[PDB]
């Protein structure tokens, strides 16, 4: 480990940010260590800032200009210029604080210039805000209402929700109110909203949305919006699936089968149409070995880095030094943005350690690993999960401490491939033995088996239906789970089938219900 002092030497960087906070943690950042110390963290965010805070309290922030309208409550607004009442007037809950005759004085005072102002203090006076706005078609004043309090819910009429879909806020509205299944009727009126208002994320959700209500053309039609609209090519092939779900043209398996991206939704078009598996690169370096310290965390901060700021001619030269077996992981790293993302790269280093689990374990724990890491031995992500296999210390510490006794374990032991690959093993185990399903315990690896578990217990989610198990892998109540989930199951049949341990992804869809 390394003091406050040869810390202050590094590049900010995740790396850095990690091993400050493992001082914060066992207590070893004096006061006076703390004072520089915010110009010396590369993202300012979460347990570094909660640690960092109970030590140096936040000063900040106000605005010195506006400094002034902040000494004024919901009891002296009126005392207040002008400018300062419609700074005040920006929160909602100040808005909701004030007094009804006070809203009264200020919707006249702003009626001409701030009008959305007037629209908010009038509402606030009634007792459904939300009713209020909606009649006025005040869509700015929707949103902010939407984020004071998700509670509001009406039906929108035709012309309204049209309107929406023009608001930057709309996307997370939509996605939040139909994963979670909140506000049914904001939910039930976004059926009329005209496909040609929408697009990408969006369409994509209320086409979803349309499916829930059983409207199969209304979603139709979103999905085809979105396949148009969507930017990557794994996405459109998403909503490229939807159309032939729903609608049964062979153009458009067809079309899904012949795609660039390998995909769940890509591979299934492939085997419906005795289309032959995507080819898949094979890295086998000759030499051995570089330079390069794998186990170093802030060497690899540095060369992803470089490696992400390379124009097409430097990216030539990182390929060939990265060309070892020892670096495989970089190399493959490389390549990949190299060839602006058209190769299928699967690659399978350390395999030493894991040669000895049967085929399908070892399919798993690769499909895992390259989704987490990209087998970056020193992988760090922002909430410090750590190594090939990302554990968080937590875990890593109750599994190398408590359950495995290893002696002298410290949470960076999961830097190393070998405790990687075998903790990895060994937490596989327990999910898979409650989950059975990759996909599943996919979901358990990323987000945790609680919310897997609450997520199976619904009676809406992974039964019997229609459109059955694809609905429900929309519906996945967190994005990044929904996502991880997708690519871990494609990664997993890759590997399977590279490891000659084949499986039709059609018995893992039937093996979902
Ligand atoms: C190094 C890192 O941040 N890993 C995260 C990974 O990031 C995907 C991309 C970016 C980095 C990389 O190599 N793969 O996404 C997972 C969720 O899908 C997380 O559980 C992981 O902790």
């Amino acid at each position: 480990q390394y003091s406050i002092e040869k810390l202050k030497k590094e590049e900010n960087s995740l790396a850095k940010d990690y091993y400050i906070y493992r001082l914060l943690e066992k207590n070893k950042i004096s006061k006076k260590d703390a004072q520089d110390l915010n110009s010396h963290i590369f993202r300012y965010i979460g347990k570094i800032k909660s640690e960092l805070e109970k030590i140096i309290p936040l000063k900040p922030y106000i605005n010195p200009k506006y400094a002034k309208c902040y000494t004024y409550t919901a009891n002296t607004i009126l005392d207040a210029n002008l400018t300062c009442q419609s700074v005040r007037l920006n929160s909602l809950v100040f808005i909701a604080s004030l007094n009804s005759k006070d809203r009264t004085t200020l919707a006249q005072t702003f009626k001409n210039q701030r009008p959305d102002l007037t629209n908010l203090l009038l509402a606030f006076n009634t007792s459904d805000p939300m009713s209020y706005i909606v009649q006025k078609e005040d869509i700015n004043g929707f949103f902010k209402l939407y984020n004071y309090s998700k509670k509001y819910d009406l039906d929108l009429n035709t012309s309204l929700v049209n309107k929406l879909p023009n608001h930057i806020g709309f996307k997370d509205f939509a996605q939040n109110i139909i994963i979670k299944k909140e506000n049914p009727k904001f939910r039930h009126s976004m059926l009329e909203i005209n496909p040609e208002n929408v697009s990408e994320d969006s369409a994509f959700y209320l086409g979803v949305n349309a499916l829930t209500y059983d409207k199969t053309e209304l979603a139709y039609d979103f999905f085809k919006k979105a396949a148009q609209s969507f930017k990557s090519q794994s996405n459109k092939d998403n909503a490229i699936f939807w159309m032939w779900l729903i609608k049964n043209n062979e153009e458009d398996l067809k079309t899904l089968s012949q795609s660039s991206s390998l995909n769940i939704y890509s591979l299934y078009a492939k085997e419906l149409t005795n289309t032959p598996f995507p080819k898949i690169e094979s890295l086998n370096p000759s030499k051995k070995k570089n330079n390069f310290n794998m186990q170093d965390p802030f060497a690899w901060q540095k060369i992803n880095k470089q490696i992400r700021d390379a124009n097409a001619s430097q990216l030539d030269v990182l390929a060939k030094e990265f060309d070892t077996q020892e670096t495989l992981p970089i190399y493959a790293y490389i390549l990949e943005r190299k060839n602006n993302f058209k190769k299928h790269y699967f690659i399978m280093p350390y395999y030493d350690n894991i040669k000895d689990y049967n085929k399908t374990r070892q399919a798993l724990i690769l499909a895992i690993a390259r989704q987490e890491s990209r087998f970056i031995p020193t992988a760090i992500s922002v909430s410090y999960a750590l190594g090939m296999m990302q554990f968080m210390p937590f875990l890593a510490n109750h599994i190398g401490e408590k359950e495995l006794k290893i002696p002298n374990f410290d949470q960076d032991f999961m830097f190393k491939p070998e405790i990687a690959y075998y903790f990895g093993n060994y937490h596989l185990n327990y999910l898979e033995s409650r989950l059975k399903s990759p996909l599943f315990v996919a979901y358990a690896y990323n987000g945790g088996i609680g919310f897997t578990n609450r997520m199976l217990a619904r009676n809406d989610m992974f039964k019997t239906g229609k459109f059955e198990p694809f609905l429900s892998m929309e519906l996945v109540p967190y994005q990044e789970s929904r996502i991880y989930g997708k690519k871990v199951l494609a990664n997993y049949i890759v590997y399977r089938h590279l490891l000659n341990d084949s499986i039709k992804i059609s018995d893992i869809f039937e093996n979902l219900i």
